[PDB]
């Protein structure tokens, strides 16, 4: 079996993607933040605390004749920027652009905090990571794809996210028709339950090549592309007037300027990200300072290839017994 869904950037910044799924029967269609970075599905539901509920659809199962409560559980997540949600675990059905998962863990959220009650086009989140940083207790729960692997006619999925437009995530096949060149494969480690690899390098603009290996996560979860110190300093230094502001949280360039590229090593393969893709415009409404889209990752603990850099390349998640991960430009 395959699936294939449409993702949509949720505002004009690409700040998330949201993409429709269907639980229960009759479906409940909720658009879920589809995640590479954790592994839990957990939807805001008719036992959201009602305060913390603003314009969310929501997930109600004493309506679907295939919910049922999985007894005992609970689940409590964090996620890297500080936001959470907990709550109990109900197994439904769960179809993600025809693809059909059923006795899947669908995390039921009571409590969420202000990041999520702010974002009214969120309904929840769907994890892609890998199934051991599932935080449902005392009995853990697979992940989507995880449950699905068996049924997939390859045990792959892809995401293709677009830059200011709509994209796909593919589950169970490869589409030869989305991408330009060639697929170039990366190792794999899974010791920390995330799809962590090693960079081959940067270029910043038309410069020479770095060769230096950036072990990070591929994270749809994430908005920007957090890197090296070293590495991100070299790329600010290239745009006149840009800085980092401890103020503001970050670096910082003039509205004015044109940005360089930034590219990225896979293996022998190069990742060009345009200069566009790193402009997340004014820090507040009118501001002449806009914000970078390239950040440190000093302080994070790890390296963050977040949807800045993934949305300039077609990516394959690839959950074989030995996973790896594939890069082609498009």
């Amino acid at each position: 079996s395959t699936g294939s869904a449409t993702t949509t950037p949720i505002d004009s910044l690409d700040d998330a993607y949201i993409t429709p799924v269907q639980i229960g029967t009759p479906a409940q269609t909720l658009n879920l933040d589809f995640d590479t970075g954790s592994s839990d599905l957990w939807v805001f539901s008719s036992e959201t605390t009602a305060s913390e509920v603003d314009g969310q659809t929501i997930y109600t199962p004493s309506k679907s004749t295939t919910a049922k409560l999985l007894s005992g559980a609970t689940w409590s997540i964090s996620y890297g920027d500080g936001s959470s949600s907990s709550g109990d675990v109900y197994t439904d059905t769960v179809s993600v652009g025809g693809l059909t998962v059923t006795g899947q863990a669908v995390e039921s959220a009571k409590k969420v905090s202000s990041s999520f009650t702010e974002d009214s086009t969120i309904d929840g989140l769907l994890g892609l990571a890998f199934s051991t940083l599932n935080t449902v207790s005392p009995t853990q729960q697979k992940t989507f794809f995880d449950n699905a692997k068996a049924s997939l006619d390859s045990p792959v999925f892809t995401a293709d996210l677009g830059y200011h437009a709509p994209g796909t995530y593919n589950f169970g096949f490869i589409d030869t028709t989305a991408y330009t060149g060639s697929i170039t494969y990366t190792a794999v480690s899974t010791k920390q339950g995330f799809w962590e690899w090693t960079s081959t390098g940067y270029a910043v603009g038309s410069g020479t090549f770095k060769s230096t290996s950036i072990d990070g996560i591929a994270d749809t979860g994430t908005t920007l592309l957090y890197l090296p110190a070293t590495v991100v300093s070299a790329y600010w230094a290239q745009v006149s007037g840009a800085k980092s502001s401890s103020s503001v949280g970050g670096y910082v360039f003039p509205c004015s300027a044109t940005l360089p590229s930034f590219t990225f090593g896979v293996g022998s393969a190069r990742i060009v990200i345009p200069g566009d893709y790193i402009d997340f415009g004014p820090i507040s409404t009118g501001s002449s300072s806009c914000f970078g889209g390239i950040q440190s990752s000093a302080g994070i603990g790890i390296n963050i290839f977040g949807d800045v850099a993934l949305k300039a390349a077609f990516v394959v998640f690839n959950g074989a017994t030995t996973p790896t991960l594939g890069f082609a430009s498009k």
